[PDB]
DNA sequence: TTAGCTGTCA
DNA sequence: TGACAGCTAACG
């Protein structure tokens, strides 16, 4: 929900979009520069991916 | 048994 | 868009 929590989110996302699976080391580097918990920054992924990632891919 | 994906509500 | 119950794939 924090306008920067999503920021920081966002980055990693675009900067991954071959690989849009942190890593436990990433997971909790994330959550720390965001302060969220570990299952904030789980589902968040997972949900970016079906919303973010994967409607670029249909359009190819 | 855990990471990840689908379905789905407020 | 952030939640979580439920199903699915990589026997210790």
């Amino acid at each position: 929900f924090p306008k920067v929590a999503t920021n920081i989110m966002r980055a990693w996302l675009f900067q991954h979009l071959t690989h849009p699976y942190p890593s436990e080391e990433q997971k909790k580097q994330l959550a720390q520069d965001t302060g969220l918990t570990i299952l904030q920054v789980n589902n968040w992924f997972i949900n970016a991916r079906r919303r973010i990632v994967q409607p670029m891919i249909d359009q190819s």
